[PDB]
């Protein structure tokens, strides 16, 4: 069904997450996990507090898809055990920053072509596929683009519903 799901995303924030790499997304499904860059930790910080649910939408890059979305359960903080993750070659673990923990919603993927319909106001109402890691989703393009995604029968969103 899709109850519980329009239950979770109800009121939410949603902020689409572009990682350079498959390896980082596998990282973040396996362990429950999100790094990203100071200027967005802090944005991301502001909204957990902001909204009942904030959602991450994410894409690799020229992958044409995105590959799941999760709801974080943390603000971000640091000291936890490392990620390895895999960076840019100039880029030190340091310039990433704190640990968001995520609980997933849907790990199965959407390809570009089936949002192709939904625009982001907060975008200039380019295509939601279209924009920087970080960029924040409008409520009804958000809504409807996680509606989109094949049902991902793995998940109950019963504890990630008692989290609220
Ligand atoms: C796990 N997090 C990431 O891989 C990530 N998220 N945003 C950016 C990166 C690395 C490259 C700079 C911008």
């Amino acid at each position: 069904g899709t109850s519980k799901l329009k239950y979770v995303l109800q009121d939410a924030r949603f902020f689409l997450i572009k990682s350079n790499n498959h390896e980082n997304v596998s990282l973040a499904k396996a362990k429950g996990v999100w790094s990203t860059l100071p200027v967005n930790e802090k944005k991301l910080n502001l909204a957990f507090r902001s909204a009942r649910s904030v959602i991450l939408i994410f894409s690799v890059r020229e992958s044409g898809k995105f590959q799941g979305f999760a709801r974080l359960s943390s603000e971000s903080h640091h000291g936890g055990s490392p990620i390895h993750w895999v960076l840019p070659a100039g880029m030190s673990a340091k310039m990433l920053g704190g640990v968001f923990k995520i609980d997933w919603i849907c790990r199965r993927e959407l390809p570009f072509t089936k949002s192709a319909h939904l625009t982001n106001p907060w975008n200039e109402h380019k295509p939601v596929k279209i924009g920087r890691d970080g960029q924040e989703i409008e409520l009804e393009c958000g809504t409807q683009l996680c509606l989109l995604f094949p049902p991902d029968e793995s998940i109950d969103l019963y504890q990630v519903i008692h989290k609220m």
